[PDB]
């Protein structure tokens, strides 16, 4: 069909690469998992309500925080109705279905409920204090605002139709390693590895050889594993080194249909420069040109090669119970090992052992793994324990290659609602680069998971695109899940998505164009740009990526500037193209070239975790964690939090460009904002919990130590941290930043005290030790942000940072004391810190 051979072209510049292409594959696994997720597609698109999937409510069934109840009036939430202009208050009870608020209108005094100036609507059997839009308008204080209409057209989504035995030879494995050779340029060798996830089986080299352009071996290299002991998901780990590292390339030794891979083999090889999951891939370097490559050959007779309790001491008991409390990174040792399997039945009990548990397996041997697996069938406990994302999140580390164990993590998750799942998409996306296989129970996890809600959606189509763009290693992969999500999410997502791409590929062009230029001649141009982009070019209108119920309509150029940074970044406002927008404020986004925007994604994340276990404890740290996409390389944009300056500027505008911080301006520039002294004890109060709330999240993440430049406030007392792609993005000390003209705010003069600062303290205490219950879940976090998106910072010692400052080990009272110590090498260095940020970040 020529309609489906247009369609190819589509999805194409949809995934922003070409999936159909099969140049850079060495064997058919990209093709398999494409026709492999055709079924899981197919199940889940059949399977959703056509209605909800339409109107896809945004619900949580989450308990109503304290924070909300304490800020209701009498068991009574008042909602807004519009029609024409026409508006109309409703008495209305927490418990109130929203089927039910129409049966409160059409007889009190057919047709659904949207929010006024968004794409969301409070449809469905939940209880309306469960919408996400109500708990954000109970928070901010402010009116719910609906404007009644006809529910859009299922019709609109709809889909365009479709239609011998490993164990029975006891060799030892061999690899014949022909040769190596780069098209440009010492002393040179192969080292082959026989590695499952992480854990290397076997070692074996060439000898050192001349480093020539061309430099041949013809060796065989016989491994000390068995043909029959080589776990599915293993690795032949090919690299060169001279010592130094230089290439490394992967083959998976057992591919997706369970056969020994024979025959010969070219493989274009990844580069090193300056641990990570890139060093992981399955994928070959697709720069031939370029690319150093190694020749290989696998054994290739006749010959298809298929894979197919007691009592317990005391001081062991113990012993044992010790080793299932450490945190996720301390290390085991043999014994620990060795321990944890002779007592596996005893450790099956534990869900909490299971990582520990898995870790302690010889994969290089049949008998073990075959045990682990009548191990698996005796899963009862961990499949009845209430599910533990921070557990979950560890089988599905780099340390875990077996699909088995991968699967009880994946299966523990799909009894997640969707609000959890948008908590850790990101991470559940950046997760799939561990994935032996291209196709898992994880990528079709995520792809159920996007098909039957159109946010989970959204999201994961730009995730997907954001890797596929900036990541050779796993791109192929990332387009083939991308591929499966968009031939299932309907037409009219697919002609959404259109549109998106085509405004942001124009705006990058524009944001690059700008960049060309390091004026009065440069504020010409962009508003030139801008007009061009305006006619014929950008459509009416667009979703905002990093907040699908908004719909950007018209640039607003008059407000649209290039910025005063190195890379310069543009500025731009949009009106919203919603009439029933209750307002007439534009959409502020920054496009920007030269920030690593994937970090501040990872951390933004965190973030957004972090004030979701602090929900746990009916407190609201005031976080103001900002939309963000990273669009590829260096590259995406910035949702601009309205009314708000640096804190730099604040005190550039009544010292400038200097350093004599005085301590007195921020409670001046507070005051001269707010309208009345009730606007400006709110406005303080918002201070002392959003600086609490950073203060806290900042140290434990280790991005503590921040700019002046690099930390805002808005107009409402609303502090926040930016860039977080700028500090261990590109790198005396403070923890975190509790400077003098906060503290001064507080109430507080340098070695004092008030009010404000010991409820400040007591925020902080609390803050920090509802993190410390969750120790394990951000351990794990963090360990796989510095994998997945932390180029060169990796070390371990990067990871193992998180451990100090989380303080594990400690009970409460000393973790207290710990706190309140970092609170006061604040106080003992005052402006030292930012001084030298000045004296280093604005002149060397
Ligand atoms: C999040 C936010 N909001 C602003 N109002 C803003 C205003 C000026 C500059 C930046 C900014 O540079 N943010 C970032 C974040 C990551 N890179 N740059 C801003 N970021």
């Amino acid at each position: 069909s020529e309609e489906s051979q247009a369609f190819q072209r589509q999805l194409t510049a949809l995934i922003g690469y070409d999936v159909t292409d099969v140049s850079n594959v060495h064997d058919d696994e990209l093709e398999f998992t494409r026709r492999g997720l055709v079924t899981p597609r197919m199940a889940e698109v059949a399977s959703r309500d056509p209605k909800l999937y339409a109107m896809h409510p945004w619900v949580t069934s989450k308990p109503l925080p304290e924070y909300l109840w304490k800020k209701i009036a009498n068991n009574c939430i008042f909602i807004v109705i519009h029609r024409s202009t026409t508006s109309q208050t409703i008495k209305v009870s927490p418990d109130d279905t929203p089927g039910a608020i129409l049966q409160s209108f059409f007889t009190k005094m057919d047709f659904v409920l949207r929010v006024c100036g968004r794409d969301e609507y409070l449809v469905g059997e939940t209880p309306i204090k469960n919408f996400q839009w109500v708990r954000h308008c109970l928070k901010n204080g402010e009116e719910i605002h609906v404007v009644l209409d006809t529910p859009p057209d299922p019709a609109l989504d709809e889909v365009r139709k479709e239609e011998v035995s490993l164990w029975d030879c006891d060799r030892k494995f061999r690899v014949k390693i022909r040769g190596i050779d780069i098209p440009v340029l010492l002393t040179v060798f192969v080292e082959a590895n026989i590695q499952h996830g992480q854990q290397v089986l076997c070692q074996r080299r060439t000898s050192p050889k001349p480093f020539t352009e061309e430099v041949l071996w013809n060796v065989w290299l016989e491994f000390s594993i068995k043909i029959k002991d080589l776990p599915k998901g293993a690795l032949l780990n090919l690299q060169i080194y001279c010592v130094q590292l230089l290439y490394y390339v992967n083959l998976l030794l057992i591919d997706h249909r369970f056969l020994l891979r024979r025959g010969e083999y070219v493989l274009h090889m990844w580069q090193i420069s300056g641990f990570n999951a890139d060093k992981l891939t399955s994928a070959t370097n697709p720069d031939k040109e370029n690319s150093m490559s190694i020749s290989i050959l696998l054994d290739n007779y006749c010959h298809p090669i298929a894979l197919p309790r007691a009592e317990m001491p005391n001081q062991l008991r113990k012993q044992l119970e010790a080793i299932i409390a450490t945190d996720p990174l301390n290390p085991l040792t043999a014994e620990d090992k060795e321990l944890l399997w002779h007592f596996r039945y005893e450790s099956l009990k534990h869900p909490k052992a299971y990582p520990k548990l898995f870790s302690s397996v010889k994969w290089g041997q049949q008998e073990i793994v075959a045990k682990t697996y009548q191990l698996l069938a005796r899963r009862e406990v961990w499949d009845q324990s209430a599910l533990d994302v921070g557990l979950t999140m560890q089988l599905l580390d780099c340390n875990f290659s077996d699909e088995n164990v991968r699967a009880i993590a994946v299966q523990k998750l799909e009894s997640l609602e969707d609000d959890d799942v948008l908590h850790y998409l990101l991470q559940l996306v950046q997760a799939v680069k561990f994935e032996p296989y291209h196709d898992s129970a994880l990528a079709r996890f995520l792809l159920k998971r996007g098909l039957r809600n159109k946010r989970i959606g959204h999201f994961l189509f730009w995730f997907l695109r954001s890797e596929i763009a900036q990541s050779r290693h796993y791109q192929q992969r990332f387009a083939v899940i991308l591929e499966a999500y968009l031939r299932g999410c309907g037409t009219a997502m697919l002609h959404d998505f259109t549109q998106q791409v085509q405004v942001i590929e124009m705006l990058q062009k524009v944001t690059l164009d700008i960049k060309s230029l390091s004026s009065s001649q440069v504020i010409s141009q962009l508003k030139q740009k801008l007009e061009n982009l305006q006619n014929s070019q950008l459509p009416e209108s667009f979703r905002v990526p990093y907040d699908p119920g908004l719909k950007a309509g018209a640039l607003a150029i008059e407000k649209c500037k290039v910025m005063a940074s190195k890379k310069k970044p543009l500025w731009l406002e949009f009106k919203c193209a919603d009439p029933t927008a209750l307002s007439n404020e534009t959409i502020g986004i920054i496009f920007k070239h030269g920030d690593d925007l994937r970090q501040d994604m990872l951390i933004l994340q965190i973030l957004r975790i972090m004030e979701s276990i602090w929900e746990t404890e009916s407190l609201d740290l005031c976080l103001l964690p900002y939309g963000c996409i990273s669009t590829g390389d260096k590259i995406g944009m910035i949702e601009i939090v309205k009314d708000a300056t640096t804190i730099a500027k604040i005190q550039q505008s009544t010292v400038g460009n200097t350093g004599a911080f005085k301590d007195e301006v921020l409670n001046h520039w507070l005051k001269e904002k707010s309208p009345t002294e009730e606007k400006f004890q709110a406005a303080v109060e918002r201070f002392v919990y959003s600086c609490a709330g950073y203060c806290v999240a900042t140290f434990v993440l280790g991005i503590g130590d921040r700019h002046n430049d690099n930390i805002m406030i808005t107009e409402t007392g609303n502090l926040f941290h930016i860039d977080f792609g700028h500090i261990l993005g590109n790198y005396e000390r403070v923890p975190f930043v509790l400077t003098p003209d906060f503290l001064f705010v507080m109430g507080t003069s340098g070695k004092k005290t008030s009010p404000h600062f010991q409820k400040f303290q007591d925020i902080c205490v609390k803050a920090y030790l509802a993190l410390r219950h969750h120790t394990n879940l951000l351990i794990i976090l963090f360990s796989m942000m510095l994998m997945t998106g932390m180029p060169q910072l990796t070390s371990k010692e990067d990871i193992e940072y998180i451990r100090d400052a989380l303080t594990v080990g400690k009970n409460e009272e000393d973790a207290k004391k710990y706190f309140l110590d970092q609170i006061e090498v604040c106080r003992d260095k005052g402006w030292t810190v930012q001084f030298n940020w000045f004296l280093h970040l604005v002149l060397g």
